[PDB]
C-alpha cells in the first residue's frame, strides 16, 4: 500500500508520526520496523536520502534507490537475531544524525555525506550471525578468501557493491568515475573500521585528534585534510555501531536480547562442534547484566567520553543516557582479570 515512503503500511499515519523523529537520536526504529512491513531499512533510508536532497544531489531514481535498498534489505539474515536489517537501518539513521552535530557543520562534502550512510547500510550486510574468529577455526570459505583479516567486514563490502550491479539496482550509475573511487575507498576504510579488533587503535588515534583539536570562531572542528575528515568519519560510523547503549532503554533492553540471542546460537554452534565457548556466548553460564557494566566501562563509555570531547558539548545527552542505563544494569547486580573475557571476545589487533 503506497511507497510515498518506499515501503507498503498500513498505519501511514503511525509510519509518518514515527519518521517525524527522523532528525533525533530518540526516533523508536522498532516502530518504523512494524508500520513498514519489516522494511526498517529500505523506509529509513529512503526518508534520509530525500531529507538531505541526495537523491537529487547524485541524480538516483526513486525506482533504483528502492530497487537497490530492497535487494540489499534481502540480504541480511532475517533469521539471525541481531544482524539484520533492524540493526543496518539503527546504524544508518543513528549515523545520519551523528552527521548533523554542530560541532561538525559543513565540514563534509556531499560525497562524504553519501558515503558514510551507505557505509552504515551496508555494514553487515549478509552477516551469517556467527563471528570472524568463528569462521576462521571452522575454516569457512569466507575466512579462506580473505586471509582470516577482518572476514566479515570484507564480505559485507563484496556484497554491498555487488548489489549495485543487480537490475535496476546502480544508485552510483550517475557518479563521475572520480566520484566512484573515491567513494569506494572511504565506504572500504570506514567498513573496515567496524571490525571491533581496531577499537583500541581507532580509539587511541581518536584520542590523539581530541587533543590536538581547533575549532573555529563560530565553534566548529576544523578539519585540514582527507586524512583528517576520513578518521572522524570511521570513528563516528564505528560509534553509532556502538550506539545501542546510548539509546533510551526502553531500545537498548531490545538491542540487549537480541545480541544476547545471537550470542547463544553460535554459543551453541561451538558446543555442538566441541569448541570452546566464545565469551558471553554460553547460554548455561551468561550473566547479561555483569557483562553490561564491564562492556559499558570498558568499550562504550571510553569511546563515547572521546566522541563527546571531540564534538562537545554536543554528545552531553548521549553520555547521560549512556551512564544512566549502565546504572539500571548495575542494580541488578547484588579488573583486568575481569575484563579478560572482552579481550578474548573482541581480539584486539595490536598497530
Ligand atoms: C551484554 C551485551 C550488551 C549489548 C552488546 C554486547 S556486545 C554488543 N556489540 C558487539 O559485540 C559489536 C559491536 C560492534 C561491532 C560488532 C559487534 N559484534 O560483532 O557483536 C552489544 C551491542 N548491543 O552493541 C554485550
Ligand atoms: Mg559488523
Ligand atoms: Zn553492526
Amino acid at each position: 500500500s503506497i511507497s510515498r515512503f518506499g515501503v507498503n503500511t498500513e498505519n501511514e499515519d503511525h509510519l509518518a508520526k514515527e519518521l517525524e523523529d527522523l532528525n533525533k537520536w530518540g526516533l523508536n526504529i522498532f516502530n518504523v520496523a512494524g508500520y513498514s512491513h519489516n522494511r526498517p531499512l529500505t523506509c529509513i533510508m529512503y526518508a534520509i536520502f530525500q531529507e538531505r536532497d541526495l537523491l537529487k544531489t547524485f541524480r538516483i531514481s526513486s525506482d533504483t534507490f528502492i530497487t537497490y535498498m530492497m535487494t540489499l534489505e534481502d540480504h541480511y539474515h532475517s533469521d539471525v537475531a541481531y544482524h539484520n536489517s533492524l540493526h543496518a537501518a539503527d546504524v544508518a539513521q543513528s549515523t545520519h544524525v551523528l552527521l548533523s552535530t554542530p560541532a561538525l557543520d559543513a565540514v563534509f562534502t556531499d560525497l562524504e555525506i553519501l558515503a558514510a550512510i551507505f557505509a552504515a547500510a551496508i555494514h553487515d550486510v549478509d552477516h551469517p550471525g556467527v563471528s570472524n574468529q568463528f569462521l576462521i577455526n571452522t575454516n569457512s570459505e569466507l575466512a579462506l578468501m580473505y586471509n582470516d583479516e577482518s572476514v566479515l567486514e570484507n564480505h559485507h563490502l563484496a556484497v554491498g557493491f555487488k548489489l549495485l550491479q543487480e537490475e535496476h539496482c546502480d544508485i552510483f550509475m550517475n557518479l563521475t568515475k572520480k566520484q566512484r573511487q573515491t567513494l569506494r575507498k572511504m565506504v572500504i576504510d570506514m567498513v573496515l573500521a567496524t571490525d571491533m579488533s581496531k577499537h583500541m587503535s581507532l580509539l587511541a588515534d581518536l584520542k590523539t585528534m581530541v587533543e590536538t583539536k581547533k575549532v573555529t570562531s563560530s565553534g566548529v572542528l576544523l578539519l585540514d585534510n582527507y586524512t583528517d575528515r576520513i578518521q572522524v568519519l570511521r570513528n563516528m560510523v564505528h560509534c553509532a555501531d556502538l550506539s545501542n547503549p546510548t539509546k533510551s532503554l526502553e531500545l537498548y533492553r531490545q538491542w540487549t536480547d537480541r545480541i544476547m540471542e545471537e550470542f547463544f546460537q553460535q554459543g551453541d554452534k561451538e558446543r555442538e562442534r566441541g569448541m570452546e565457548i566464545s565469551p558471553m556466548c554460553d547460554k548455561h553460564t551468561a550473566s547479561v547484566e555483569k557483562s553490561q557494566v564491564g562492556f559499558i566501562d570498558y568499550i562504550v563509555h571510553p569511546l563515547w567520553e572521546t566522541w563527546a570531547d571531540l564534538v562537545q558539548p554536543d554528545a552531553q545527552d548521549i553520555l547521560d543516557t549512556l551512564e544512566d542505563n549502565r546504572n539500571w544494569y548495575q542494580a541488578m547486580i547484588p579488573q583486568n582479570r575481569d575484563c579478560q573475557g572482552l579481550m578474548e571476545k573482541f581480539q584486539f589487533e595490536l598497530t
